């Protein structure tokens, strides 16, 4: 029989906008290992946050070594960051589909809109360098789909599984 992830208690309803955050971070209500779709999503977030932090540091240090400002965060569409972001999108959709259905379940648009704000806060990469508008462009690239061969959804699932198994 169909098993679903329970929605988190919200205090004032306007907090609907924090459902993704609560799912992702509340380890007391949602412990690691309990819900496969959430475990794969948390892994994709960790992978992305690690990569975005590293790439920011790499670009910032390049600028410092060159005695110049870092003018913007460059997000190439074929690299590791792009792949990890696609993993986040894949798994936030699988997470969404596993949430208890009905009136308290947020609509998809409102749920997926929570992803970029969370990644921004968790990553601590300055929004001046990497904006919410850039994240939207990348989300829309994921929706629209397709040099080097960008991994399939299946290959991206293997990537997340490898991370869970091997770090």
């Amino acid at each position: 029989d169909k098993e679903y992830i329970p929605l988190p208690p919200l205090r004032d309803m306007q907090d609907m906008s924090k459902v993704l955050f609560l799912l992702s971070t509340d380890k007391k209500r949602y412990p690691d290992g309990r819900h496969r779709t959430l475990d794969y999503f948390r892994a994709s977030v960790e992978m992305f946050v690690t990569e975005v932090r590293q790439e920011y540091k790499r670009q910032y240090q390049q600028a410092q070594r060159g005695g110049r400002a870092m003018q913007r965060f460059t997000w190439k569409n074929s690299g590791e960051l792009a792949i990890c972001f696609a993993c986040c999108c894949d798994n936030v959709k699988l997470l969404y589909d596993s949430l208890q259905p009905g009136p308290l379940k947020p609509l998809w648009d409102a749920f997926v809109s929570q992803l970029a704000p969370m990644l921004i806060i968790q990553s601590r990469v300055p929004e001046m360098m990497l904006s919410s508008q850039t994240y939207h462009t990348k989300y829309m690239d994921w929706v629209k789909g397709g040099n080097v061969r960008f991994p399939s959804v299946a290959d991206r699932r293997v990537k997340v599984e490898t991370y869970l198994r091997s770090g």
